[PDB]
């Protein structure tokens, strides 16, 4: 447990990259709550990446909220490569025929053929599968991916299901399956200045620190004096830290 | 997630049994903190037992603190049998030769013989094992167990280690091993009006609810009116509930 | 390891019990096969029972083949509790919607309420699960189990399905799910002179000895002695034993 | 399953590479055994390589026995990536404190600092772990690996130890720990015409075909053809194939 202290750091805001598109309603809600509370409940989870920088793997909305509220440093928890894995979320639309984004005039080259290579995107109903193969796309595969996801994401009662799960579709479900990305692929996206669609990458992260409740007043100055105050704050919080190994239901309110 | 609401209940204090001895310093600390905060951070974890009663499986000190502070009902989380298992803690004394409770005049019938039956208690050092066999004890096995545990528990820098763990002892460690109890054995202890020693039973519990922060003012009346207020409180808290599946480090302070 | 050698024993046929009804079609082919070969390829797997008897946990048809062939002694491997577990086979009726023996059961008290207590039997179709809870049974739990299984086993195509299988039922499927028995419960069936329905219990056994190839002649004339020959035989075979740990596909011919 | 049948193939000896140095004592006994029997009991397990070649992942000594015996063709089973994993064997030197080749290594830059990056090699005694980090190496990582292993393999008693083993070192033990290689890395060694030190790589392979017993005569005169005989042979053997899933002890004689 005595290593967590070392992973909780204040990082300059300009050193942090995002790889995932934000959700506008989620950002408004996160920003309003941070502004009201003037604390950050959970530190932003980051991994070290190229060029001395840090990449958010959990906390896009918290990060953007803190930035907009004028924070010059971000409370992060630095996650080591051995303590996370990357999977994907499948997206279950519980009544596809009432999902306007899916019943629209279709323009992409969906096909039912199974090929030797893995499909870029798979759309499933109870009886059939349609595929998009990377080899058939003209637009940047990233722009096609985002168009597909955003067509139904805010409007069709989507339920995210772990890509590894066992799921049986009823007679009107649609299931969207996406391929898991490796960390190197995500870094190439960031290097290009791009982001992946929201709610598709699924980081499984061991050892997250919760309920740190960092007061925003520690985050407004890029320089020091605040570092002694940060250490004092952290020492006090770590005194009350406890570890839980099984599944937990955390009440996130005061 | 929508089942947790049903498991969080206010139970009359007189319907709740303990099976484990409290630690006096731990009780003082828990009671002081509850009194200062006038909230219960985490609900007491209980299992249904015989006679319409409930048995604490986590929260002896919280329970006794609430009782002493005048609570007539206890916020519990009812844990189902399929969501916990019972193991044991081994107790590592990091310098046994400086542990007065272990270097005392010895009176129990320790033996190095390995027998066909399982030992009641095992004391290990780096090279040797000594056993206490239930078949050799005169005193109630429970009273012998408590004498052994309390001889070193508060004084010899004990480190609790999961009975299933891999541990290598250095040249001065002592390791005390205790047998896991089954739920039926624990219930027989309670039926006798007895308790097992502190810090030996190890419940592994899936799905615990944390940071509920129940205000003590909801707990002082055995009758109702408070039940509508309990439902309103619970509805608000459950709105902010989130599930975490991997290991977490929870900061337990405000 | 020499521990294995000691578990390979010749047991009087009269001391061996079955817990599972046999299939005569499988019995004829097993008997035929053993008769042609004059060797028992794989020893019967048994567990030690009360009264000094043994219970077959794998080898119902081998046992009765040898028994029917006049063997006074059975080559067994004695399995310890630590090296096996008891699961269950599900039963899929792919045309169950047309299975007469199943759709006319007006007498048994099936129900759809999910209770806190595990159900005795579960019957699933594409959109409904029905449950038999032990607390509602009108007659002996075993004879009810038997009646359910036989209502479709003899008049409807069936295939076993493992618990791990992710199976999505189509419009005419029925899936029967049975609760796994503990070892104590199976010992009860056998001591009432009975058996469980065939094809339901699933024993997961580690460390089976394969390809011992015991000549049948060792299994008769026990009244003259056979221990000398047996150990002479075992020592020669044991020397070529090799341990394999993952899933294997064994070619069983020469 | 018929998928297995298709993975059992006769491969020209010239298209098969080894990744591991052999032991001549084990080679003589393997050759002797195959020569006496005139059958290859278990097929060589290989993976498809670049350029259309194959790499042995189990069967270094069987391959070279057949090769030394003049076989122009090798009976292999082609293993897919999904059915194996690459681990490592630890090396225990029970009298390592007196192992001269190990206690005089003044040249290699061992270090005790634990860094965020996994180490290349780890050397353990009862109270100290020393590490070789790839970023400190003076020469080729493979030749350093080789030098370390050979410093004790030829002049000190050694026994392999599995990763899962809970091992407490005594006063004179030394334990060497090696980092598991990925498949890409082993392919590199072979394409540089080299091998890794013996007894370190640990392949966990699921679905091995056992007891095929391929007659040696099928493996010569390939210049006249052998596909007809091969399939005739496989169809007869495949019909007696049986799948076993847990640990088995196979008697390998008739
Ligand atoms: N879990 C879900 O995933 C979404 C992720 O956003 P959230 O965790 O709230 O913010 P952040 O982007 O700061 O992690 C939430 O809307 C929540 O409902
Ligand atoms: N974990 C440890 O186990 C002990 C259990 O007591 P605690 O969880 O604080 O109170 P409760 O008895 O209310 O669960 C604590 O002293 C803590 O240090
Ligand atoms: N008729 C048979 N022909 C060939 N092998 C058989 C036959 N019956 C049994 N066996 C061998 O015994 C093993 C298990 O047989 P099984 O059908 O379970 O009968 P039992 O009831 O004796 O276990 C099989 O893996 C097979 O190798
Ligand atoms: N000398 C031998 N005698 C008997 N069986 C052998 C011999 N060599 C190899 N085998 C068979 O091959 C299997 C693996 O042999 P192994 O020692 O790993 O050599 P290889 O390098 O060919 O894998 C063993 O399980 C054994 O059944
Ligand atoms: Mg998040
Ligand atoms: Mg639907
Ligand atoms: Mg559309
Ligand atoms: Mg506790
Ligand atoms: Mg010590
Ligand atoms: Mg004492
Ligand atoms: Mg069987
Ligand atoms: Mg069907
Ligand atoms: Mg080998
Ligand atoms: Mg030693």
């Amino acid at each position: 447990m005595k290593q967590i202290y070392d992973t909780l750091q204040l990082i300059p805001v300009d050193k942090i990259d995002l790889h995932e598109a934000f959700e506008p309603s989620r950002l408004e809600k996160t920003k309003e709550s941070i502004a009201k509370e003037q604390h950050l409940r959970h530190p932003v989870l980051v991994v070290k990446t190229l060029f001395g920088r840090y990449m958010v793997i959990d906390g896009v909305h918290r990060f953007m909220s803190l930035k907009a509220l004028g924070c010059e440093v971000i409370p992060v928890q630095v996650i080591q490569r051995t303590q996370y894995s990357i999977g994907s979320w499948h997206h279950k639309i519980p009544n596809g025929a009432w999902c306007e984004g899916l019943t629209d005039e279709e323009l992409l080259p969906w096909t039912t053929e199974v090929r030797d290579e893995t499909p870029f995107i798979t759309m499933c109903d109870q009886q059939t599968e349609h595929y998009l193969y990377a080899a058939d796309l003209t637009a940047d595969k990233l722009d096609v991916w985002k168009k597909v996801v955003n067509s139904y994401s805010a409007s069709c009662n989507v339920e995210r299901v772990p890509h590894s799960a066992c799921l049986c579709l009823d007679s009107n479900d649609i299931l969207m399956k996406y391929q898991p990305l490796q960390i190197g692929e995500i870094e190439a996206v960031v290097q290009r200045g791009q982001t992946v669609p929201a709610g598709v990458t699924r980081f499984n992260i061991a050892g997250r620190c919760l309920n740190l409740q960092v007061p925003l007043h520690l985050l407004k100055n890029s320089n020091l004096g605040n570092q002694e105050q940060w250490h004092t704050f952290l020492q006090k919080k770590i005194e009350s830290m406890r570890c839980y190994t099984e599944k937990i239901y955390l009440i996130e309110a005061e």
